[PDB]
């Protein structure tokens, strides 16, 4: 669910404040997203969007108010590692993965000041 | 999810094997059940199934295979004490109450070694 993937991405970047660093950043970090990514980063978010929508189109899987951020599953966190268990279901663990491969991904990207907050009627 | 509620029950009681000591007793204690719960902890189990059977009539609530054993929510365990996160989705809250409502039942329920391995199709 969303707060267990703020979580995971304070666990793979130890010095993060998820929301302040991640959410408004290029034209995918926060909702929806239009145009090309800007940056690796902001292609990690638009890879997570797309994971997204995939796991919607899973037909056996129907999250509550149709949010796949809405879903908990059960995962944890050690040394800057992420792992999902395995007896999450089917839909829970394509979830996880989905933000599993984000933290991760967020971790290996540059972070572009330039990017965070930006004009994206204009740039996306 | 199964395997939490196997470990709700081995937080609220500390020297249990789940398994081994509340699968196969009385006639709600282990797949369906029938007749009248046959003490205080068999009608724990009765609930149980009753809270299941609830949980998936909200309309709302799409169980993978039908199951609400596969769905998992978030929880901890302090001292003996079981807390469900309030960040779980309303079908996950009301999972996560109905097991935790049997551990801590289970754990004041009084156990009675005839009633394990019970032969049902005589005495449920
Ligand atoms: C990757 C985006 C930022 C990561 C951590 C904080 C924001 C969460 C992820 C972006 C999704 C949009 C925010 C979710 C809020 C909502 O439920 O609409
Ligand atoms: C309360 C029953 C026993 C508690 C701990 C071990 C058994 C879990 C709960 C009983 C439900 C029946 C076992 C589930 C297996 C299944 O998925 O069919
Ligand atoms: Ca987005
Ligand atoms: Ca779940
Ligand atoms: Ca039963």
């Amino acid at each position: 669910a969303l707060w267990q993937f703020r979580s995971m991405i304070k666990c793979a970047i130890p010095g993060s404040h998820p929301l302040m660093d991640f959410n408004n950043y290029g034209c995918y970090c926060g909702l929806g997203g239009s145009g090309t990514p800007v940056d690796e980063l902001d292609r990690c978010c638009e890879t997570h969007d797309n994971c997204y929508r995939d796991a919607k189109n899973l037909d056996s899987c129907k999250f509550l108010v149709d949010n796949p951020y809405t879903e908990s599953y059960s995962y944890s966190c050690s040394n800057t590692e992420i792992t999902c268990n395995s007896k999450n279901n089917a839909c829970e663990a394509f979830i996880c993965n989905c933000d599993r491969n984000a933290a991760i991904c967020f971790s290996k990207a540059p972070y572009n000041k330039e990017h965070k907050n930006l004009d994206t009627k204009k740039y996306c």
